[PDB]
């Protein structure tokens, strides 16, 4: 009953309660040597006194070689109003440029 959210979801406004943990899972493909991280470039929570994160990587269930398997955070919001969440598929030593994948959802809690 938690919120799943998707790459579907980027621009969507999700209303929340203070406390509830929403799962955004994300395609991920760690033998590109990307991933996704908040748009500062690490996979922690630009304020935790605003919202938590924890992160973890789910491989594909075929085993492929190659193949991309999905990243998933779980954040919870811990104060109320409406918070961006805004991440970027990088390589961590390059950065963002104007070419790189976001995504970004709105957690707004009352």
């Amino acid at each position: 009953m938690s919120h799943k959210v998707t790459k579907a979801h980027n621009g969507a406004t999700l209303t929340v309660a203070v406390g509830e943990l929403v799962e955004i899972q994300l395609p991920s493909n760690p033998t590109t040597g990307f991933a996704w991280y908040f748009e500062g470039g690490t996979k922690e929570s630009p304020n935790e006194s605003m919202f938590t994160v924890e992160n973890k990587y789910f491989p594909p269930d075929s085993k492929l070689l190659g193949a991309g398997g999905t990243e998933h955070f779980h954040v919870t919001v811990k104060a109320a109003g409406t918070h961006a969440v805004n991440l970027t598929y990088m390589r961590p030593w390059t950065g963002p440029s104007h070419d790189s994948e976001r995504f970004t959802v709105y957690l707004k809690a009352n």
